[PDB]
């Protein structure tokens, strides 16, 4: 509904061991979008994640509606030819 | 209200004469911002 709130830029750090927390790349710039896909071509091994949201281009309030995480547990043609 | 369709960036061009259609500068990014501010610090004489 207000998305004037929504952070300029996200970044994402991880943490397999659930302590050493390290960055992914630079934060992915997210104003004016209404759907924040971040697509990992690798899967990761996490178990704890920070969100560093920085601060919205016109505003000084974030608005957030829902964090989704998918992903895949260990028991839940190009594969072959190497 | 919704300025998911904000453009995200504006090229402004001007005209003395009406005719010769110039660049000012590189488009400055708008995507997100709810009042759009473009101080000209030499003021120019435009037509169009």
């Amino acid at each position: 509904a207000s998305l004037a709130t929504c952070p300029s830029s996200v970044s994402v750090e991880v943490s397999a061991d659930g302590v050493n927390m390290l960055p992914l790349s630079t934060p992915v710039v997210t104003s004016g979008l209404t759907y924040i896909k971040i697509q990992l071509v690798k899967a990761e091994v996490a178990s704890a994640v920070c969100l560093r949201l920085h601060r919205p281009r016109d505003a000084s309030t974030l608005g957030l509606s829902q964090i989704k995480l998918l992903g895949l547990t260990a028991f839940g043609e190009d594969q072959v030819s190497k």
